[PDB]
């Protein structure tokens, strides 16, 4: 499925090479320009663990996630993989540990040493 795929078939988009974040473009978004560090981004999301488990969506919140790009406000995977992306891009993101939550999970529900699985959309960017 999904996560099998961006697993084998993703692209290492880590600025040190580890595969420890992988990409797929589902979507084709417009333009060429990515956001700016500080931008803030507003993005929809589903998040699945390496047992299938889904463990947060923001479609089901009816809201946009939102937040200011390159701040560790977030994961750094997203940082990452966010800054990559075109406004109206869907991409699937596949994310170690390191670039997650780690050691230490994050509660209710990501265990400690989780691989993650992403589908995420770039709504917008803003330069506040
Ligand atoms: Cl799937
Ligand atoms: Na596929
Ligand atoms: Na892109």
């Amino acid at each position: 499925g999904a996560p099998a795929t961006v697993t084998e078939q993703g692209e290492d988009i880590t600025s040190k090479k580890d595969r420890g974040v992988l990409k797929i473009v589902k979507r084709v978004g417009n333009g060429e320009e990515t956001p700016m560090i500080g931008d803030k981004v507003y993005v929809h999301y589903k998040g699945k663990l390496s047992n299938g488990k889904k463990f947060d969506s923001s479609h089901d919140r009816n809201e946009p996630f939102v937040f200011s790009l390159g701040k560790g406000q977030v994961i750094k995977a997203w940082d990452i993989g966010v800054a990559t992306m075109k406004k109206g891009e869907i991409c699937h993101l596949l994310c170690k540990p390191e670039y997650a939550y780690g050691s230490a999970g994050s509660l209710p529900k990501i265990p400690s040493n989780a691989t993650l699985f992403f589908e995420i959309e770039l709504l917008d960017f803003k330069g506040e």
